[PDB]
This record gives C-alpha cells, sequence and structure tokens, in this order.
C-alpha cells in the first residue's frame, strides 16, 4: 500500500481541481484545469509518477479510467490503473470530507491570491503540512522509507 | 541539508525549463514556462514547498533574489531564500552536467510525446528513478525520513 493513490476531481469557481491522494498517509498534489480531460489526467499523472513512487492509481470516474491517453500514460509511467469502486463506502466519505476541508483552506487564503491556481497549491502545502501527532508529508516518507528499507 | 534546494534554469526548443534540486539526492521537479519571471518562478516554489519539506533555496541569477514576488513566496512557504553563489566551484558544473543529462534524456524521448511540457516530466520520472546502487527519488526519501526521527 506504499504505491497506493487515488485520483478526485472537485469544483470550485466554474473550474476544476484534479487531486491526487496517497491513500495510506493523506499526503496530495493537485492542479488546476480547465475540464477534466484524459489528456489532463494523463499529464497530471505522468507528474506524479516522476515525483512519487506511483504503482497503482484508482481512477476517480470510468471515462478516465477508459481513456486510451490516461491508459498509455499508465503504461508509460509503469501504473497499474484500477476502479476507484468504494467496495469499502468510508472511502466515499473520507474523500468528499477531504474535498470540504480543502475548499475550505482555499476560503481562508482565497484573498491572498489573484489566481485560483494559488489557492490551491497554498491549500496542497497547508494539508500536507497539519499536524494531526504527524502531518501527511511526514507520514508518506515514512512510509516509502519503511518500504524501501 | 535535508531541506536545501537548488534553483536551475535551462533552454531548449525557445523555450525555458525551471528546475529545482534537492542538493543532497540529486532528485528534481521541472516545468516548462515561456519565460523565466518572478511570477513563475514565487509559484513554482510554492507547488515545491507545498510538496516536499523545503527549508533553503539556492536561487538561479539575481533577478530572482530580488524579486518581491518571489519574497513573497518564500515567506508564505517558509523558505529561507539564499543566493545560489559556488564558493564551491563544483556546483557549476554539477549543475551544468544534469542540464546536459536532462536535455539528452528528452532527446530520447522528445518523438513520443507531441509537447516539450510531456517530455520534460518523462525526463523529471527517468532522472528520480534511475539507479546509480539507489535512485534520487530513493536518497531524498531516506535523507527526509532519517531527519524527521
Ligand atoms: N509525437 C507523437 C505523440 C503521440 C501522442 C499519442 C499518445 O497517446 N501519447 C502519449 C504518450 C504519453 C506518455 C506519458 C504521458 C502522456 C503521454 C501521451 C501524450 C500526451 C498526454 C497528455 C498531454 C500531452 C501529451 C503529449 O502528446 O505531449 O501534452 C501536454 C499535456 C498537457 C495537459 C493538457 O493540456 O491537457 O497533456
Ligand atoms: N489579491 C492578491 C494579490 C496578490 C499579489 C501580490 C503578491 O505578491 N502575492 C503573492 C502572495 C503569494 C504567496 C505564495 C505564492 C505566490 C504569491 C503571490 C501571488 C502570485 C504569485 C505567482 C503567481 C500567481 C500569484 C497570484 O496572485 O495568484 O498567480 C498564478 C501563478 C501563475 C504562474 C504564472 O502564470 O506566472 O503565478
Amino acid at each position: 500500500s506504499p504505491g497506493i493513490w487515488q485520483l478526485d476531481c472537485t469544483h470550485l469557481e466554474g473550474k476544476v481541481i484534479l487531486v491526487a491522494v496517497h491513500v495510506a498517509s493523506g499526503y496530495i498534489e493537485a492542479e488546476v484545469i480547465p475540464a477534466e480531460t484524459g489528456q489532463e489526467t494523463a499529464y497530471f499523472l505522468l507528474k506524479l509518477a516522476g515525483r512519487w513512487p506511483v504503482k497503482t492509481v484508482h481512477t476517480d470516474n470510468g471515462s478516465n479510467f477508459t481513456s486510451t491517453t490516461v491508459k498509455a500514460a499508465c503504461w508509460w509511467a509503469g501504473i497499474k490503473q484500477e476502479d476507484g469502486i468504494p467496495y469499502n463506502p468510508q472511502s466515499q466519505g473520507v474523500i468528499e470530507s477531504m474535498n470540504k476541508e480543502l475548499k475550505k483552506i482555499i476560503g481562508q487564503v482565497r484573498d491572498q491570491a489573484e489566481h485560483l491556481k494559488t489557492a490551491v497549491q497554498m491549500a496542497v502545502f497547508i494539508h500536507n503540512h497539519k499536524r494531526k501527532g504527524y502531518s501527511a508529508g511526514e507520514r508518506i516518507v515514512d512510509i516509502i522509507a519503511t518500504d524501501i528499507q
């Protein structure tokens, strides 16, 4: 499970925020895109997998699961593409809660940034640094280090 | 040491590739930008620091060192902005060598991607995964995990 990530797409201000959540730690990366297309999702996953050891991705929907561009990116980067069906129903509620939390943080910083993309990265920062007693950034690094060793 | 990163800006195909190198591991993140401005550099550093524990940045030039936008980003994210002066003369050559390596990798994948930004992210992937023996991705996770404990 050190290699398992979940895709999550949420909306704000008429734009799309694409999130990848590292399931075991809660650590995230995110970007604003105009629209969630296979092309956008493929490029985002390429970025993600060059930065962390992404073994499995639970895709956020069936259009991205089906996407030949998304499949090509996953093949390229050595990612196993899986569906994101919450056979465990606590998974959907946990995502919903992170979307609400992220949008809350975005509102708290929104004033400090001219552009939504900036506020979203501020939100990624605050989320990954938040101590809950460790932070998500601390958990992911410890999970993967344990796994390497 | 686990917190120190170096900025590096190189050029290809009439575009700019902005790189952040984690000094102790050689691990990188990179983006293509039309032009290196304070605004682009600020946004890049914000993203970086939300994803890894960035304590110190050796800026790549004096325009970014001076940039009020870059200083505002560094203040926001808790980054100490330093000059990138190679008091150790082996800095210039190690950076020059990675720029050469990255451009070589970009050439090897260039045909698999319609867009330069895609080839650059493929290059980040290959660079961070390359076993040299450990990879850069493995070293950075071990360095920071050791530091947390
Ligand atoms: N020269 C022949 C190319 C044949 C392409 C056919 C094909 O499936 N290639 C894949 C191989 C491959 C390998 C890894 C990742 C992606 C890809 C795919 C390519 C691709 C996907 C998304 C992109 C791309 C490009 C690109 O093509 O660079 O570009 C910018 C980026 C911006 C986000 C946005 O703007 O949506 O999204
Ligand atoms: N009402 C708020 C006024 C704030 C302006 C004054 C000011 O210094 N703010 C900083 C506070 C702060 C805090 C953290 C990071 C950046 C910033 C700065 C803002 C900023 C910088 C670069 C950007 C931005 C914006 C933005 O303003 O969002 O936008 C998108 C991004 C795209 C890359 C490109 O396109 O170059 O680059």
